[PDB]
């Protein structure tokens, strides 16, 4: 099996030469799959230099142009449909249905972007309010901020890149992109893309697969305006300390809840969903289900439906059309997940079903009454695990989807109309999914998190927003002759 | 002896030799002010102040328009009791009601006063395709011009205050028809902008008009916009011989509401249910006028709304008391009882009321009244209340919307789908949820569907439709 | 020559059969070059009852099928462009470069609908204003008015349609559409288009070129919301007195005035941009530069410039790829133009150059200082005629462009700040033209004016808007448990 | 004798055994006021109440929060000749200046009350895609809970009214630290809030704090947002140290200003120059410290500015025609006297001014000031203009983007392209078109780039940074 050789993008050139490699192992085989240049320090200079020179023909750019980008990565995606999904599932170890699915979804987020470049509105303003501001009125519009600095995860290798590359490209920003050591191939794929379109000024875009050694420059150098950050929780918060004086956004992990206080439509549906949210990514998802609160009523009967078919569930090689479950990122993750699940019972919760590893794969796993003390019930699992917990006072349901230190997003069943809106009122999250599971995320929704689950949203339109700076043009008598 | 009244023309109190308008204690029956009526030559001239004070409105700055609505506030504050006496004295509304219409008005004026200063426009990039390059626009706002207004008898204050308040946060000059049954109040609101220095001459008039000469507010080309608030088959007519001009109309409704839950609970659900099918007396294009009721809940909601409805007082408006005062006339009071021995003999049970005392008419519940009764398929405009009982939810919503009417529909439910099912089903304006159809925020888009009219009032809906759009489409602006 | 046959569609299906056949003329040749069924009075009330039974339909259809049914149509029109243009000059007249241009724009229109379709926003307002409301909030949304009348006219029959229909598609109305006898098919291909997509129910839509004995239908029908017209001023201001209770959006003609206070960025520009403004589509178009205000201090440069750009204008076969000015709609339309230019020279206006008929065929013509009471400076005169005249007060410049009953747009070529917000706040028009002739339209701007030019505005989003009711929901204490 | 304040503690005035705080006549230098030092323990107690009044801020309606700011604009008026006094007396500030300053701060106050009622939501399709079918949103704005504001010495209770009136029309609960040496004004908008009854117990705290304790409302995790104001090297250090909450920062400036034209006239634009370069004595972060004359009008403008600036009135700030004040301690005057010498050292030239007189600075124009000395290359934050000559109006632009700040810029042109290239060019939060830099409307975004700071405050923009998103995602709502 000969690994195959790709380029990394600089100043928007694919660059390979005598640079160190990058291995990039298929993670159900365990083999090399793939090999990347590593960029240098000078490399990352060289970005930051030309991301900075290409920012004034960034925003010289026509609506329709920053437009015609991202429709040329629309048609493309889907031009490479397959292939991009085979090298996704490959990387990530995500199932080929849910690749195809991220794909899918990746192609929504270029198209969503491809609108909102023709879309960006200003206001003219009164400013005539009191008789000492006579003759006084503005024009505020918006501005590219500049040269952005992106740090993308491995769980969505593709989407997640998207969500900050779309919306620079649809602002007029330029940027310089780290995407993940581990699945760094989807991010050059789009790097392909973009170094055959002659809309895209020269040196708008770098992606770069980095060493340790020369990460930091992403976080601390001066010469970027805004910093977007997708991972680890301690990873993100210590860049945002060390960030100097940049703009930084945050999409960071999750312990999202489900209140279960009735059936919608019906059981049958509400397991589905269930199913969906604690173990679709193998719950390697920021919005995974990790937590999941039935009432009492109700308890036994979705108990016994959501075990049995949680027990269906089919784990084994990604590469095969009718596996729901894939293996984790490393055996490393499911060592870890393992470890969390033996504490938990050790503790005193009780396993339903699963809590084995075999290699990197951890089965599908139910544990009811997991205590607040234990790592799996106070800190985000990312794995096929869930905890089942019973309730019998709904504010009391609430009170607990809240203690919690993350705050991305909650799920609620429900067919009670102030049910659904206390709900909405006083869950501490970014959003709330009113009869679906929390793992529901919309490309176009408002997306991101309160307390440790990071600060500002994506969402083509809101990360469009923190790319973007207010300039207001305040007017004494313009129109008097 | 009656209090003589002075009408606004051109901004100015005029009287002169015109011939007089007897105003009516719609309790007593006593002449209580004389109004004098404006001529055709006063309209003329009228509609020529409008025109000539358009320029002058459309360049005062946005914190004037906001300071003549802010004494405005302050002017209706200082004469509060007195505007309530005299709303109650000439429309019939119970004290209480009065006084509950001039905090409205007061939050009517409050609310174009903070509007006045937030006219926002746009800036638009207009180069979307490859031969818009370097097009960029500023869309802006402008004052459509001259307003033509026709108010009715039933809010004589708040339903003037609706049309008159966006006219003055925009910048548009008008003219005013009130109504000649109740003119005080649209008459006190020109005392009130006449004394104002900051409000362009000509910006206003106020004249009570002949029935030979009321077509002018209609068919004039002067006019920009003509407003109707009143009896829909006058403002269909109105809107067909209007011309050129935009019309918006406010006209009336046929308001039914389900009750397929109480909502926190029956005492609650009870009273806004008394609220919606009484209060103003049913004279209200809001009114509450069919009530539909789930099987499982109706002998103890009929139960309960009947006896609520026994313990109403009516009588002297005047009186603190007084939850029900009188129709605006007798003759609309015995309209509203041959309404009511019709719709009983058709078939309808009545449950209470029914009875007609001059221009009283009793708190009425009528039961099944048949679709061919005129009490079903017309706006009764009284204190009359059609019962129904429904088995299957969406059938109701059905039967909610089997009206040629489409004004506000009210639901009360603890159902997140049935609330949100009815959001997206009834044929209206506005959907009242957990409270009756009878429920207006003054800042709301209020209006209907079908023979309820055309456009929204509330403040900022209302500025809208006196609101122009205008682009300023630029070609490289800002090339050196 | 073999006329070609086309088909009608009724309740979105293709029929000819017994029916009459409406003759459509090659506008250069003068042959009968297509033949379309004749629908009759029983036909119509049919297609009126096919968009009322299909109006719920229409409503349930989610905001991604709508954006799919106007997707299917970019990509039809963009793989018949060709056909399409060649069309378009035939019934039309209009040179061939124009009628590409008029494709280009409805591709753009039925883009904006598309993007526009997926965005219909709707408020969460809080209604606690004062404390007599307390424990209110409203959700306002917007649904569809439900059936469409539409009529449409002979001088841009591709693109004024798409004004109309685009918008219906993308807010969810079904529509009867009348297109003008003269040029139907233009409005029959995108009947042939739509009739293909599966996504748009059955009786969404009919298209019927109609006879003067049941045009009435398409004003007084009560089963029609909206009245949507773009044509003569005179048939239209009738048809809005006659409509019954419907709405009604009118797009009626113009006599459109440009100031030239400077040379904007330069002479020879400016001089094209007019030539543009005056006799592109050969003046058949509601925003036609009728009238040119020029500063005494430029007048000679830029009438010398003008005269002499306009003589060299390839007047002839629409179908040559140079010509620039075609034949007018019929020989009656320029004999009308004509006589008007006579009337103008008899009033005492004096000919700089054309002012000759040969058959359909006008001169392009520029004729000085014609007097008010003339029929060419009062009225839209819809030919290639431009009415010259000086000024030496900019503010009477102004003045002198508002002198009309007519307000659809302006132009204005000025360096000077004051001057050009002076314009946009005292022309009286629907949009002002800021170094450019107040013939150019963005398919995405408010379009429409004041005075005899009509009521509301189209442009894509501002048609939705009046193709859209207000509904609120008032709620009260929602979220209390 | 000193006047004695008190500091508010959860709402509640608090004086005991503190450690006692001199605020000083900045004229004068006589002990004014002692102010009450809060503790490390009334701070946590400060934190532990806003945390505690976040669902109590949270509940209330928007016209309890509307009622509260209309309370505070009732109060500034009724106080204003107080308000200002005290204001010339901690600040220096002209009391001309102190006026309207309290006029800027009623405004400010009045438009967030307007705002107050004016949070709105979006209702959103989200079936943007088949695989996204039956879904919709419902977009709210919630406070984003308890906020550290730190506020400065210059405009010390408009400043303050721009951190605390959004806080109040949005519901979020919050701690004040004022600057120590201008207390007063902050203590003053803490009384009024004292006696408003709508306010939930512990909404509010007021507390002057020693550098011992000062980093508390950096780096505190109960916070989640930390609004500055002031010094740009204090500003960034804060944002390094803040931790997970969200950082809002009003820094420093160097604003420049290009004359392309006189507009309307020469008299106009001297005057908008000189109300630029000395308005607050420079004492302002929008201050006009540089001044770019094309070469066409730079004689005419030298000539015409010296003469106006020799005519400007420096003296005792509570006179009616002191146009100039002392600066807010002899230290800064001797700071910028330093720069002033090493600006002409390094070849300026002095045109007027440039002399010390205690706290006094003159006021000073220095003609072609190299870009290595300190007067051009930082913050001068005094009564000093650089007077620079241009040929090239791109340049100009340039030159004035020339700079580490990018707060504000202004442009006097009669040109529509040299207004919009200005606007697309210049590296400010905010371009000024025919006026100064120094000018600021308080319901416009004001805020800059670079060194000036992150985001922006004006009302309306300053809540967006206090509101977080929360979206309800919808699936089949309505489908019985």
């Amino acid at each position: 099996v000969t690994p195959k050789k790709y380029n990394i993008f600089l100043a928007s050139k694919p660059v390979d030469g005598d640079r160190k490699w990058l291995d990039v192992t298929n993670k159900y085989t365990n083999d090399v799959a793939a090999k990347v240049p590593q960029a240098t320090h000078k490399d990352i200079d060289d970005a930051i230099d030309a991301a900075v020179a290409a920012a004034p023909a960034m925003a010289a750019m026509g609506a329709y142009e920053r437009k015609a980008v991202l429709e040329k990565v629309v048609a493309e995606l889907k031009n490479r449909f397959e292939e991009i999904a085979q090298t996704l599932t490959m990387e990530s170890g995500k199932p080929i249905k849910d690749a195809r699915g991220e794909v899918t979804r990746t192609i929504d987020t270029f198209q969503v972007a491809a609108e909102e470049s023709v879309r960006i509105y200003g206001e003219h303003i009164p400013l005539d309010i009191s008789a000492r501001n006579k003759g006084l009125q503005g024009i505020v519009k918006k501005f590219p901020i500049g040269p952005v600095s992106m740090v993308s995860p491995w769980n969505f290798p593709l989407n997640l890149v998207a969500h900050k590359v779309a919306p620079a490209i649809a602002v007029g920003c330029p940027f310089v992109l780290k995407p993940a050591s581990r699945t760094p191939l989807s991010a050059l794929i789009l790097g392909e893309i973009l170094h055959k379109i002659e809309e895209l000024p020269l040196g708008a875009f770098s992606i770069l697969p980095v060493s340790r050694e020369d990460a930091d420059m992403f976080t601390v150098d001066e010469r970027f305006k805004l910093l977007t950050f997708t991972g680890s929780g301690p990873i993100g918060w210590d860049m945002k300390a060390r960030a100097g004086k940049k703009k930084v956004v945050m999409e960071l992990g999750g312990n999202a809840p489900c209140i279960v206080d009735d059936y919608v439509p019906d059981l049958d549906y509400t397991i589905q969903r269930l199913i969906n949210g604690g173990f679709y990514q193998g719950g390697q998802s920021c919005i995974h289900m990790q937590r999941l609160y039935v009432h009492e009523r109700l308890y036994d009967e979705v108990k016994e439906g959501f075990v049995a078919a949680v027990k269906k569930l089919k784990m084994g090689n990604p590469f095969e059309e009718d596996t729901y479950l894939g293996p984790m990122i490393s055996e490393s993750a499911a060592k870890g997940i393992e470890d969390w699940v033996k504490e938990a019972v050790a503790k005193g919760g009780k396993l339903l079903t699963g809590g084995n590893r075999k290699g990197a794969f951890i089965e599908p796993t139910v544990i009811e009454d997991v205590p607040i003390e234990a790592n799996a019930r106070k800190e985000e699992i990312f794995g096929p695990v869930v905890l089942l917990y019973k309730y019998s006072d709904f504010k009391e349901a609430v009170k607990e989807c809240n203690n919690t230190h993350y705050g991305l997003q909650s799920g609620i069943f429900t067919k009670d109309l102030n049910k659904a809106f206390y709900a909405f009122e006083h869950m501490e999250v970014g959003g709330v999914i009113l009869n679906d599971s929390p793992a529901l995320r919309v490309d176009s929704q408002p997306y991101g998190g309160l307390k440790d689950s990071g600060i500002q949203r994506e969402g083509v339109k809101y990360a469009m927003d923190d790319m973007l700076e207010t300039k207001v043009l305040v007017m004494r008598n313009v129109g008097t002759l």
